[PDB]
């Protein structure tokens, strides 16, 4: 029995994917039209084996996929998920140093000034929502501040994030949770306003600047291409802000629930780096996970599994396998989180990792030290987006008395 849309799933899939993990290392999930990888070594190897793509235009039903919000065509194709290994290579290797921790510290001040002011802007009343007054104002801010966008295209920009992630998913992944003509409507507005903010940046060069940078590359020799470019910016995008919205969301909720945790972090500050790391491991985000697709015929794990065909690993059941992390089933700030894949692995890795755990924190850090007292006020309600674990209301009480 695998259900991730069932009721109930998103707020605790793990009896079930447990279930299923025991049980096989392999399924064919019917409605997902995939097979589906349940533990942390077979997961951890595909990441790595060649044998299995990431280009969607290997899959078995990839005309229906690429026909799909025609809008997004040139992003399937030239974003990271579809270019040839040789041409994603080149990408990566250029963008990569704009994303270290060391480049990315320069964010820091403007990271927390967002943070300073939502709290601000907020905290006066009886009840607060760490997702839509705090976590869902955070990520786009950043990535912004990065792509020296103003604040006042930050919302335009976050709904084109989000809306790109879920339409991505249309003729992919199986229930995505919206309108179609909404969902493409922001898509259209936020590729005009990206293509605004680019020329205003070819106009304006400047130094020590990611997009200057990129639009360098794209002027010069063969480095990148201007679809290439709008495609990475565009994925940057929707890649870096759901996903941070959660994070943050998911740490409060965890440090809300572990009161060990949360003593420990107040105790070493020092200690927050790697309890978000294990924010992700214990209790990952993602719904299902993330996939590849069969380049030739093979066996795997008792499957046949034959060319084209769709793999799904399945995250958040790998990252509970006890043969890999003692104790799966407890939320530990003190334990080795190497081994956590959360961020992925090999050529694909997340660039965003170092961008995501400072600004997670920032936020998890500022709001636990000016609010120590923190309460959950009620049940978090989660919803259904086709690949977040989507925690849509966490309400707090900040000071309780
Ligand atoms: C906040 C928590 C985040 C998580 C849990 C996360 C997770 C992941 C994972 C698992 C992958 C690999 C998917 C695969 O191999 O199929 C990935 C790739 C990617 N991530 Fe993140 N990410 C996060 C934040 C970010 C941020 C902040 C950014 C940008 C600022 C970002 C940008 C990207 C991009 C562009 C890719 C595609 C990489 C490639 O295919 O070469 N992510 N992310
Ligand atoms: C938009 C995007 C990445 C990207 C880079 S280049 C390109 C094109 N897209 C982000 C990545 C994000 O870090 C994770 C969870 C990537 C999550 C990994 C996989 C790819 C997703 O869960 C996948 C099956 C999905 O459910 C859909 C709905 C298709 C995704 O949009 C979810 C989604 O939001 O994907």
């Amino acid at each position: 029995d695998f259900k991730p849309f069932a009721p109930g799933y998103a707020e605790d899939p793990f009896p079930a994917i447990e279930r299923l993990r025991e049980a096989t290392p392999i399924f064919y999930w019917d409605e997902g039209r995939s097979w589906v990888l349940t533990r942390y070594h077979d997961v951890s190897a595909v990441f790595r084996d060649e044998r299995f793509a990431v280009s969607r235009e290997e899959w078995e039903s990839s005309a229906e996929y690429s026909s799909a919000i025609p809008e997004l065509s040139d992003m399937k194709k030239y974003g990271l998920f579809g270019l040839p290994p040789e041409d994603h290579a080149r990408v990566r290797k250029l963008v990569n140093p704009s994303f270290t921790s060391r480049a990315i510290d320069l964010l820091r001040a403007e990271i927390q000034r967002t943070v300073d002011q939502l709290l601000d802007a907020r905290s006066g009343q009886e009840e607060f929502d760490v997702v839509r007054d705090y976590a869902e104002g955070i990520p786009m801010r950043a990535i912004s501040a990065l792509l020296k966008v103003p604040a006042e295209c930050d919302e335009k920009f976050r709904r084109f994030g989000s809306a790109t992630a879920r339409a991505l998913g249309v003729g992919l992944v199986p229930r995505v949770d919206e309108e179609t003509k909404t969902l493409v409507a922001s898509v259209t507005e936020g590729l005009a306003l990206l293509h605004g903010v680019l020329d205003e940046r070819r106009r304006n060069p400047l130094e020590n600047d990611v997009l200057t940078m990129l639009l360098q590359a794209e002027a010069d020799g063969s480095r990148l291409s201007t679809k290439e470019l709008v495609a990475l910016v565009g994925a940057i995008i929707a890649a870096g802000t759901d996903t941070t919205i959660y994070l943050i969301a998911f740490a409060v909720l965890n440090l809300l629930r572990s009161p060990e945790a949360l003593e420990l972090v107040k105790a070493e500050p020092g200690l927050m780096r790697n309890a978000l790391d294990e924010v992700l491991r214990f209790d990952n985000i993602l719904r299902i996970g993330t996939v590849r697709f069969a380049r030739q015929d093979l066996e795997y794990c008792g499957a046949s599994i034959k060319k084209g065909e769709m793999v799904f690993l399945l995250i958040p059941s790998a990252l509970r396998d006890g043969t890999v992390f003692s104790r799966p089933d407890v939320f530990d700030v003190r334990r080795d989180t190497s081994a956590s894949l959360a961020y992925g692995r090999g050529p694909h890795v997340c660039p965003g990792v170092s961008l995501a755990r400072l600004e997670a924190e920032i936020a998890v850090g500022t709001i636990f030290r000016r609010f120590p007292e923190m309460k959950l006020k009620e049940t978090p309600v989660f919803g259904y987006h086709p690949a977040f674990r989507n925690i849509e209301s966490l309400n707090v009480i900040l000071k309780p008395s």
